[PDB]
């Protein structure tokens, strides 16, 4: 099931009737921006994970919206946000997502603890 709204469009892809699922955001250029994004939804929190987005030549004010439509709807509220380090975005990005008061985390794999240099961000009803 996919519902197209406002430029933004997404496809709900469950699973059963248990574990998480998966489920895919579109965004269109409304402020002149379009990306294909990729996210899992995890119990009762929303995931957010970039495979390889442009990252760079995005505004802010963009992902703030998308992240006020997708709580309204599944009425959740942990949502995590995990990026890469491409070069000069993600400081900006904490700088205002800060606004809301997140909390910075680092992804720690059993085999590569620290390395793909992947910035995960995990924050909650606040």
């Amino acid at each position: 099931i996919l519902y197209s709204d406002e430029r933004l469009n997404v496809t709900e892809e469950p699973t059963s009737n248990d574990k998480t699922r998966v489920l895919s955001i579109q965004c269109t250029l409304t402020e002149a921006k379009q990306v294909t994004w990729r996210a899992v939804w995890n119990g009762g929190g929303l995931y957010i994970e970039l495979p390889a987005g442009p990252l760079p030549e995005g505004s802010k004010d963009s992902f703030a919206a998308l992240l006020e439509f997708a709580e309204e709807q599944l009425r959740a509220d942990h949502v995590f946000i995990c990026f890469p380090k491409n070069r000069e975005d993600r400081a900006a990005l904490l700088r205002t997502f800060s606004f809301l008061g997140f909390e910075i985390v680092r992804p720690g794999h059993p085999l590569v603890p620290k390395r793909p240099d992947a910035c995960f961000m995990v924050y909650t009803l606040e």
